[PDB]
């Protein structure tokens, strides 16, 4: 049960080692299909509007297929509005940024 | 420290060595909780019509409940706007969405 | 070649054994990692409305910003007609939801 002789003697069966072993290596590759799952915050961005927002329970979608190059201006949805054509402005966005929370702030 | 005696005697404890003995196999069923998570997504439409549309700090708890069976209907939301009735019109469908690139392509 | 004397050498390494040795905490704490992805489906919500949902190929981020202290708001949306106020009123919800049913069955 469990010795050095034991270990050494798995190479020989050239079956279980593999399995046995590579394992390992296994566990950090598990690891990887997490991160993938970040996409899919922008799958559901596209599986809203593609197959319908409200409950579902079809002619939208040959509008709804812009959507595939709408990944582009996604990411343009968030630095346009901060900025704003020029990255100085984004600055001047910077300070109003902080003025906006002190006006929501109180009801 | 660590040997066929050390292994073995462990079976002594009758408690730790059953956490740690089986934690290999959980290591594969954490790959099946991670998986899990995808179902989750499902959620978040439930909650995006479940919480009022756009953050606002109503009839619409009935319906948005009922979600819950809409699960069912949200695979179907996206096997109904790829194929729509039968699984044969999809082929036609996948060639549209590749060749919407030409269609937005030009100008 | 795996032995008592063959364990104890690596601490006089100190570098790959902690490496090594770390990982077994490092999976449990994967099962963290995971979870944690989930918090992103809040921020799609706010991405939502923050970026736009409708394929969105200089007043709209004004007011989106206004949903920085949203996040708050948006957390109380589904607490505040789940439970409402007291955990009294959830009863009332537990017992709708299983109502509710029947009404989307017939539509």
């Amino acid at each position: 049960l469990l010795e050095l002789d034991k270990w050494a003697s798995l190479w020989n069966w050239f079956d279980i080692t593999n399995w046995l072993w590579y394992i390992r290596i296994f566990i950090i590759i598990v690891g990887s299909l997490i991160g993938l799952r970040i996409v899919f915050a922008v799958l559901s961005l596209v599986n809203r509007v593609r197959q319908g927002y409200s409950p579902l329970s079809e002619r939208d979608r040959d509008r709804s297929i812009r959507l595939v190059n709408g990944s582009l201006a996604l990411i343009w949805d968030d630095l346009r509005s901060l900025s704003l054509f020029s990255y100085h402005r984004l600055r001047d966005l910077l300070l109003i940024v902080t003025r906006i929370v002190e006006l929501l702030g109180r009801r």
